């Protein structure tokens, strides 16, 4: 089999499509996540035209090996996709009726900066090589484009599955490549963040704060350094969920300014002590005084500062 | 091959049954379950009709390319299952019996809102789509659809697996569908969790109340911040069971309540050392006495108040 | 190809027999294990009957396709075997003898009541459908059921590869159905689990009694609070070997019952410390010298108990 | 099939080139990385040759098995790689050109001795084995040596990726092999280990020092203890994300160095408690106040070095 | 396709060699490692004997279907090898040259008694079953049995690859097997245990010990109680890397005594206290001042003792 000839010199179009059926895995750490969909192809192919009257049949069905197929691949998958062609259909004129079930796992970077307030645009890169006899280009079928009612990615809110209507025509190893662009736009809920992460770590630093209306030096040491020790925790534990970035991201930021508050906690704890010791309590009480309103103050101007960069 | 055609006008049934030889791995965090099954398809192909009189034989046996096979699909797989041809025997009135021994990897959501006190409806949905020639329609044999009763789901008790008799007929990609939804009715065993994780974070929120019956802070403090530790840790253990939802369970409703509980605590044990050093312990006492009855009647009714609005 | 005709009306025998060659990865939470073995497969099939002076041979070596092989499955596996035949061998009266070497993963339930002194017997369940021609039934050659000398299974001990002879004979889905009962017999190598988990969780709770021995409170709420914490990581760790189970086994219960010894304990330290503020330490002396041996005493009495209802 | 005959006694120059299209799963603990992308290769094959002006075709284009093609393996992949053959073309001359869109898991060995501030070079070592008809040799098309401007390692910096054009040609076995190495240069993005987890192990440190500004030795005992302890559990976090090397890492010298600096600090904080218990507190406070300027100053000094050992 | 037949009565003599390429994965947990090598297979088969002339080649190439090959398979695999045919090439007199590549994940047991300070002998068992026709007998090419210089395993230092010369032959299931064995030795790189796991794990307990230059009972039982949860951690950690052995390894019998020195410096220090309290701090005195040699020195003798019993 060879690619269908020109009727001028035209390049062959492919009209593609891309419906999902079922959205799972999405990977944060790895940056991928796995799809099962249906691909449909269609193209003219004048060598299979036939006369509806002499032939009895209106569409002629035929297996894959039987004609020739344009060889269309995914840019950014981790292996080739697991495929099964579900029909091949021919009307009259040659227009050929492809339909695959396709199932892969898919890599698509991934902007932690708002996390986990984020919104991420995942991408399905569809590519065709020319070949010698002709230049492939690929077109988008709208009317073929779209997502199954109970697509659920665990984590997300699907927002939208649209595909760029103008490929990317480029040269790769002396051969045109046409190349496009599906983009599935999700929004994170971070709903269970709030009552598993943010709350119980905004709750210890709080306590930490209890210190301030403590006169008792190794009471003060056991809050700070114990709720120190939790916030390490929490760290521990988000940055699991996460792949390391070159950026800051919005968590990120909070636990990291988190611990100036405890390390600056924890001076204010020495230097009362030191000032009660020293027989300077007077003193010591206008430090632990002003504490308690500078501690919770500073907290809250850096967080909308923060929140301002970030959003 | 094609399709048998009509005699009429009439769709091609094509009836089916699924039986459950086992069921492992229920994935909570990934949604998913592992199923091993037959799955067994009957209709009628009159071009495979013969005379049982003359032919001396009631059955004929055919190897799955000999014959025309509909393309049967299940919605929910995370790849395509993996199937082995048992048998495909022909009556003399060219009905048609394919019985396969499959197994798959399930997407089916669950429902975490009461966890671990929960039930879940797994489904299978079964999948066909109609081919130019003719429409293919789905129906459930019930004699056919059933489970071994050796079949056992670690951590689950298994109830029912039955089929929706109805298939839900529509268009997608401008062609018929036929979809049977199987529905396994499951139940979780939360015997475990009471010895392991309800208990155990009991006892350590009891053990911070001990602190209402002792005027030593340094002590108070660390009974309070010790077991609060000790929660976090059972807060996170119970998350790495478990999926982000954007809801509360019932376990995530108690365990973030049980903070609110410690955080009152530590105000509690602050503002009792606070009055002791200011020369007031008969009112610090006053608090302390409340606090003994207050803490443990309104743990008792925010309990009764979330089990009501959860159950 | 079709099954060998009947003489009479018997069903055919197929003698079966499966030798170990290797056994890893026996999984406790997943209730699974790997197998490596050769499954041997003998039969009569009078049409592939010769004359051995008329040949020239006292043997015929076939290929697969060649002849008719009964479909043998396994039960219990998580996906098909995967098997490489080794030989299939005629001798002149058409018995057939058939050899497999096959690599599965087997779902096994396990019972972990008695865990970590358990014993199990693991299954290996061989099946055959009959066929509309004749009725299968599976029979044990006892001369090819073993275990290389070898065969290890990583923290278990091998006792016992014996089959269970007779076949249980069932229908299922209006088809004859013939299994076969391969058992396995393991006994738990417990030695490990004594110096690390069972004596460092009995010496920290010995440390949790020198409290006993002190009347300094913040130094008891420290050793009761530390060593409950530490008691808490064993626990989790002893899970995390585990699956939920909807019954007891025997460390869950040593681990539940110490959690109520650490609870007693914080009792009596803050009953100490309450009576001596209250000027009663002759009192608390009382119960502090009760507590020395009442606490090692009723640990010993209800190990005894537990052991007894276990064992 | 044969290899192409020789002109004269020449060995067959197959030209190479890689194409990368994606690069992901850059596993340290593995040293392994996955890779997708292109292996073009050209050699000439004589027997293939035709005439332009006569043919009318300017190229042929071949299916594998039609055709010889050198057997090409990865030396160092885990697996044979995943392979599918997109295009295969002949010139007039007999110039044969070879399209493959290849997977594979690289065996690659990192060096770890300035990590998290490491730069690596990736190797993808191709190989050709000679035939006794005649021997291969491989070669490097500059012009078919990249990759795609989207390539990111989540992690890591891409710099370059280019091959060393010089074959390793050496007999192996009693014949010739041919090996290409392709290398791909590549630096660690140390800016997330800043925040996770350098900065907050040297608070946690500088938290310790603050027992030089007290007198309290049950308070200093916490203080030291206590962050020794989260000083441990970064040292487990930080060798979860690194293999065992034969060698120290720069973070390794650090993490290590850093618990020497908390042994120290416990013996001065038992000396000052010793001193004090035995009247001797102005001999305590001038250690107390020689520590306070000598352990940040000796940190620094020994972190100037180590940088110097290993920068 | 058939054996070769015997000029008298011999045995079919198969040469073997194994040329290790990469080795990689040694998991101590699972008691595997991953292989990729050349496997390489030598036998005369006369019918495939030829006339250079005739031919007009000197040396001729099959396909593995075309001719008789030896089922050739390893006994201590997981699953049956991923191997790859690279060259089968049978010269005049009929003698085979097959070589293949394959890639295996091989089961090997593990003797942990030394570890981290132990040395493996590593195995690859090659077997082949004799047939009907005739008896298969492996041998060793010595000059075919090597290793790639480049050949890492990753915490281990390669000792040699060689092969035991004389195969075991004996009966399986009334048949003659051949099982040759190749031995791969190995030592492990301890080294980074020291810095990791040994010094920290020293650190602590000295920690613990200064315990005897204080008075402090509520300092004295965080010291002791803080180090021995920090070498429970330890515990926890090291027994993650490795199986579960039904004997002492030298650093489980190190680990297991370290406990015994945690929980004899709980009962110094309750008896310290309880004296003290008593009225008897003379005595008390007496007993920390010879804690100070006792617990270093029966700690040093100890470790001798562990020392010579284990090397
Ligand atoms: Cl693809
Ligand atoms: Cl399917
Ligand atoms: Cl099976
Ligand atoms: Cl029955
Ligand atoms: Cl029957
Ligand atoms: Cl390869
Ligand atoms: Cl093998
Ligand atoms: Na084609
Ligand atoms: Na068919
Ligand atoms: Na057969
Ligand atoms: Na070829
Ligand atoms: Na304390
Ligand atoms: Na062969």
């Amino acid at each position: 089999v060879s690619p269908p000839p020109p009727i001028a010199d035209e390049p062959l179009t492919v009209n593609t499509g891309i419906y999902l059926i079922e959205c799972y895995s999405l990977d944060d750490k790895a940056e991928t996540f796995k799809v099962n969909a249906f691909l449909s192809l269609s193209w003219k192919d004048r060598r299979l035209a036939f006369d509806p009257v002499r032939s009895g049949v209106r569409v002629k069905t035929y297996e894959p090996e039987a004609i020739w197929i344009p060889e269309i691949r995914f840019v950014n998958v981790e292996n080739a996709r697991d495929a099964d062609v579900v029909d091949i259909s021919v009307s009259p004129d040659g227009t050929v009726q492809y339909l695959e079930r396709f199932s892969a796992r898919v890599l698509s970077p991934l902007d932690f900066r708002r996390y986990p307030f984020d919104s991420q645009t995942l991408h399905i890169y569809l590519i065709v090589r020319s070949v010698d006899t002709r230049n492939i280009v690929l077109a988008v079928d709208l009317e073929k484009v779209g997502k199954n009612d109970d697509v659920f990615l665990t984590g997300w809110d699907i927002e939208s599955f649209t595909a760029v209507v103008k490929p990317a025509n480029f040269a790769l190893e002396d051969r045109l490549e046409s190349k496009l662009d599906y983009q599935l736009r999700i929004s994170r809920q971070y709903f269970s963040y709030i009552p598993n992460i943010i709350l119980p770590m905004l709750f210890i630093l709080f306590i930490s704060w209890t210190a301030f209306w403590s006169t008792s030096y190794e009471a003060n040491v056991t809050l700070v350094v114990s709720t120190l020790i939790a916030h390490i925790a929490f760290n521990i534990l988000v940055e699991t969920n996460l792949p390391k970035t070159p950026y800051m991201t919005y968590t990120g930021a909070i636990i990291f300014m988190i611990y100036l508050f405890y390390f600056v906690a924890v001076i204010e704890v020495t230097v009362q002590h030191y000032l009660k010791v020293e027989s300077q309590p007077a003193r010591a009480a206008s430090i632990t005084r002003a504490s308690r309103i500078a501690f919770p103050v500073v907290f809250l101007l850096a967080n909308i500062i923060l929140a301002f960069l970030f959003f």
